[PDB]
C-alpha cells in the first residue's frame, strides 16, 4: 500500500486559520524563522504562530513531528498546543503567548544575572518537566536560559527553537543511541544554572573553534566566586555537572536536593518578571 495526505490527529486542513485568528504583528526574529502574534475571533486570546513553507506530503509529514510532541506534552511549566492548521501550502503551529520573555533576555536587559532564590525556583520548575519530559521517553538536547519563557504570574513555559556551550561531554565525544542519553539534558541543565548566574555560559570568552575541545579535555566547570552562593548551589552543581552519564543523577534524584526539595512559592520569580516589565517602558 501507500497513503496520500493522511489526516493527522491534532491538525485540521478543511478550515482557515484567518477564520479564528487575527495576525496582529511580528515577534521580532533571530535565525529561527517566521513567528507572528496572533488574537483569537471568539475569545480575544493572545497566542504566538509560527508558518512554514512546505513543498510537498514528505516535508509536511517531517514538521508534523513537533505538534504530535507538543501535543503529548501538557505540563503546567511547557509551552501549551493551543492548535494546527494546515491551509494553502503552509503549515500552521500555535502556542498560548509568553508576555514574560525568555530568561536571558530578561538577563540582558537588567544587565544582570538572576539572584539565587531567583534561580532555586526557575531549578525546581525545570527539573518538575524534565522530569515529565523523560516520563515520556523524550530528550530536549538544547537546553539554554534562551529556552526558558515567562509569565507575569511567575511561572516558566521551556521552549525549544530547532555555540553548542551547554553540551554535553559524552555527546561532544561520540563518532557514531544509548541507555543514558537522557542524562545529557542533566548535563545542559548545570551549565544552564551557571548561565543564569553569571549572564554567560562557561568558556564564553573563546573562539567558538576551540569550544568542544576545551568542554572534551576540562574538568567540570564550577562557579567563579563561590563565596557569592550557597553550599547548597555549588554542591548542586557538582553532581549534576558529572562527566560520566552513568553516575550523574535523573532528574528525580535532583529534585530529592536540598537546594530545591523546599521550594513551593513561585514568587521571586513574580518580582523578578515585573521589574523587568516595569523597565520595558520608564
Ligand atoms: C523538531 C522539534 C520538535 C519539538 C520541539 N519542541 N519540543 C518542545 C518541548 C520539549 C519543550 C516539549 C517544545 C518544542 N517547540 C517549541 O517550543 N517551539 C517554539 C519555540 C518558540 C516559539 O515562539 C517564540 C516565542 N513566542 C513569543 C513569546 O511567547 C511565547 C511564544 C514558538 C511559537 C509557536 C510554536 C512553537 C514555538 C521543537 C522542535
Amino acid at each position: 500500500s501507500m497513503r496520500k495526505s493522511r489526516e493527522y490527529e491534532h491538525v485540521r486542513r478543511d478550515l482557515d486559520p484567518n477564520e479564528v485568528w487575527e495576525i496582529v504583528g511580528e515577534l521580532g526574529d533571530g535565525a529561527f524563522g517566521k513567528v507572528y502574534k496572533a488574537k483569537n475571533k471568539e475569545t480575544g486570546a493572545l497566542a504566538a504562530a509560527k508558518v512554514i513553507e512546505t513543498k510537498s506530503e514528505e516535508e509536511l509529514e517531517d514538521y508534523i513531528v513537533e505538534i504530535e510532541i507538543l501535543a503529548t506534552c501538557d505540563h503546567p511549566y511547557i509551552v501549551k498546543l493551543l492548535g494546527a492548521y494546515y491551509h494553502d501550502g503552509k503549515l500552521w503551529i500555535m502556542i498560548e503567548f509568553c508576555p514574560g520573555g525568555a530568561v536571558d533576555a530578561i538577563m540582558l536587559e537588567l544587565d544582570r544575572g538572576l539572584t539565587e532564590p531567583q534561580i532555586q525556583v526557575v531549578c525546581r520548575q525545570m527539573l518538575e518537566a524534565l522530569n515529565f519530559l523523560h516520563s515520556k521517553r523524550i530528550i530536549h538536547r538544547d537546553l539554554k536560559a534562551g529556552n526558558v519563557l515567562m509569565t507575569l504570574e511567575g511561572d516558566i513555559r521551556l521552549a525549544d527553537f530547532g555555540t553548542p556551550y551547554w553540551m554535553a561531554p559524552e555527546v561532544v565525544m561520540c563518532e557514531t543511541d544509548t541507555p543514558y542519553d537522557y542524562k545529557a539534558d542533566i548535563w545542559s541543565l548545570g551549565i544552564t544554572l551557571i548561565e543564569m548566574a553569571q549572564i554567560e555560559p562557561p568558556h564564553h570568552e573563546l573562539n567558538p573553534m576551540r569550544v568542544l575541545l576545551k568542554i572534551a579535555k576540562s574538568d567540570p566547570p564550577t562557579l567563579l566566586t563561590p563565596s557569592k552562593w550557597s553550599v547548597e548551589f555549588r554542591d548542586f552543581l557538582a553532581i549534576a555537572l558529572d562527566k560520566n552519564p552513568e553516575t550523574r543523577p535523573s532528574a528525580a534524584q535532583l529534585l530529592e536536593h536540598p537546594f530545591v526539595s523546599s521550594i513551593t512559592s513561585n514568587k521571586a520569580l513574580r518580582e523578578l518578571v515585573a521589574e523587568a516589565k516595569a523597565e520595558v517602558m520608564e
